């Protein structure tokens, strides 16, 4: 690993958009960062779906939901301790103002094996080769890789984000 | 096209899992079917996210949410008028009992261009080469293709479903 | 890891060429796959050499023998669940017809430290950057990397395969 | 060349470990030797694989198998006529007691072009710069170079042996 | 890992420049090597600073000191068992004559989180893409990556070495 | 420049941690200061390494060692004449009690060209945009820039310090 924990209450701030909806599923997380890469791990629980009755399983909607929360979370301390080069110039204040409106999934790719236990599961996340793209929109493009597990069970994805304001 | 409409109140039954959560986004839909293929079109609106505060845009979570609703919906009249061969033996009664627990996204692939207007948008859906797979689980595998639009804007995906009970 | 197990009796089918000769040495295996990569782990035992009297150690012939069995095995479920892109179009039926005649070692590179216990040992295998080469022969070229251990002990190799029919 | 033949029945003694398994493939051989080098040539045939069903081709396992037999064979008369300096002190009696347990492949490197006819083929072998290494094990290290042919067809390798007892 | 241990007394020889100054801090180490890469792990203790009174913590000077010792150490057995290609032609005798004068840090990059316990800590080291550069000086350039830990605590660096004589 | 000299015997007090170890290398220094910046110049000599036998050159360990001494030294008169705003409230008495335990290198970045003559060399140092950071630790963060020269020869670095007590 080589990863430090992230303070709850940085998390709780970052994920308040979901918590004020009872949709925070990330219990705690640990990160590590460089000039151009972040690695994070998180532990999750799903009490109830906000959107459908009750599947009694994991869903694909919740994979995404958990990826968002972890990515959101993993980039917080990086930005704060100013470890991401391309993002120096953002305070954490900047980051939390640009969460909802300014950070987008461009393309994504999911795979599903043994259905995850929505109750106790975990994820590992790695975003790499971050690079800024100027034009008709100027965005930081963020290639990500995530993997879930828990009872066996696994899922994964390669998702590319766009983050809209920067630097 | 070559597609018939689907009665609301078949829809309303099928999508009640989302409606009882205020998360039905499919306004109406039209389908067409064969031995082994379904084509559907739908019109959507998103009043508010159930899960996050307010993005003011479309999300990836909602792409999936809309795909589910349309697929769910498109297969309803097919099963009822017994047009899907591999599914003859299901009443619509069977179908609605197997919605939540028995129908799953195996793998999926999303693409996003001009952000969709979450207020008034539409989708076109095509599932093809349905085929049953017996083994440690016996499922109908369902290769799907969907495309959204509205103001320009587009998104799309190739998602493979597993449906768990049948025939 | 992030790897699922492989059913014996898929194995037993795939490795029957060796078993009908009492030369199956792979006890069980676990794999993981992508568009263009496979990772597998296996556990081995050698009862007796088929070819020489008795060395009382591991040999280089048996390194190869074990690599073959694991590679053979690791690609089976990938092909079956159609996870390898370049190989979609093969059923598992195709695969088992092309095992003996159509899958070849082009070049290889071995290293040997602490002699492996031929009785209880294990391997880790990773094939990557698979790519098809058309010409006077049309083959899928398969760059592989394997490592053995057990009592300490280690061996390894970088072997390139050619698989002759496809796609 | 500049090479003398090797008596069958020296061969037959040396390769009995394989013959008692029906795995002797070296038909006859010729050698030449110096203080510190051996050159050998051999002619081979493979009736059937001992280990797999039937490939109908050459394999990599059999390349090694043939290298072993030829190396084993080429060093026999050298040791007997006491031509290898570092090995004087071994009778041929010593040599045949240390075959199985005491002679090992450290590292190896194979290349494969036109598939060899397993029925009628030949090899040329050259081991050079033999040198003894004392330590936690005391071995004679033996850098070797071999090349096969037959119908065209070629294969080759640079293999390093360790021989464990000496002098 | 996949790494063998390194004999103390190879270490003790290699690190004598520091030991004769009471500044050897590497207790033991394990390595693994290829044509062009070395991986090593080590365990350290710092009894007292040689240079300053007493900080009661880890320092940056000691990070470097430990990196040197581990790199010095990790390359020893590689060179001896002649596993590094570009360095074949050096005996270990060559290596120990070129330690002090001929091996240099060109550029380096350090990061520090939770202060390391100078008493019991460890490191992981990986040097890769070694390549020789001829000119006004002819050096082997050696891109390295190291990471420390122990009580939590972490530090890391990307340091590039120049080694001056070779091959 | 625009810099005043610093009295030896302020130096000698500040650097006693190194001198009592025969590791003071700063001969004399000159500084200049503002509300939030210090500039210093120093002249150095290295009699012998404390830690290794004898390289006959400059090392990276000694770059750091010299940076510490100069930074340590440059901040002394600033604090004394109370010129650093964020540090007013420290006497020089405070400063010398917090040297060893309370002043740390967070991250650092070194570059090396023409090897410095360890006998007669000089440095130029500039720390800027000092700013206090409250939290789980409350530190003054100190971004620094240093450059060495002497016979040509140059080295440089951007090092960030943390100073732990203040104000
Ligand atoms: C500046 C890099 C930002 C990385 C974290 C953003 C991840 C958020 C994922 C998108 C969430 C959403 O679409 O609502
Ligand atoms: C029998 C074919 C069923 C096709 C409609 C099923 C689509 C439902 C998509 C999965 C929804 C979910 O994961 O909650
Ligand atoms: C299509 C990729 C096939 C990968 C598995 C083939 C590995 C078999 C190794 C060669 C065995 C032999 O030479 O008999
Ligand atoms: C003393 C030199 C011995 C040279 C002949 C030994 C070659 C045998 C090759 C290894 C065979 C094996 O691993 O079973
Ligand atoms: C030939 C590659 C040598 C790798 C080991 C050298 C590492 C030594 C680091 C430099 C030590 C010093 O500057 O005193
Ligand atoms: C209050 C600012 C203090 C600036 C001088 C501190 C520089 C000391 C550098 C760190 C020395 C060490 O790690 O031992």
């Amino acid at each position: 690993s080589g990863t430090v924990p992230i303070a709850e209450e940085l998390l709780a701030r970052v994920l308040e958009p979901y918590s004020c909806k009872g949709c925070r599923y990330l219990i705690d997380a640990q990160y590590s960062a460089t000039e151009d890469s972040v690695l994070a791990y998180g532990n999750f629980t799903i009490g109830e779906s906000a959107y459908i009755r009750s599947t009694g399983h994991f869903n694909a909607v919740e994979l995404i939901l958990c990826f968002n929360q972890l990515a959101y979370s993993a980039f917080a301390p990086a930005v704060l301790n100013e470890e991401i080069r391309v993002l120096r110039g953002w305070s954490i204040d900047d980051y939390c103002q640009h969460q909802l409106s300014s950070m987008l999934i461009r393309k994504a790719s999911s795979r599903f094996r043994k259905p995850l236990n929505p109750q106790k599961f975990s994820a590992r996340l790695l975003c790499r080769d971050l690079q800024v793209i100027e034009r008709t929109w100027r965005y930081l493009k963020v290639p990500c890789v995530i993997e879930f597990w828990d009872n066996g069970g696994a899922a994964s994805g390669e998702i590319e984000l766009a983050a809209l304001n920067i630097p």
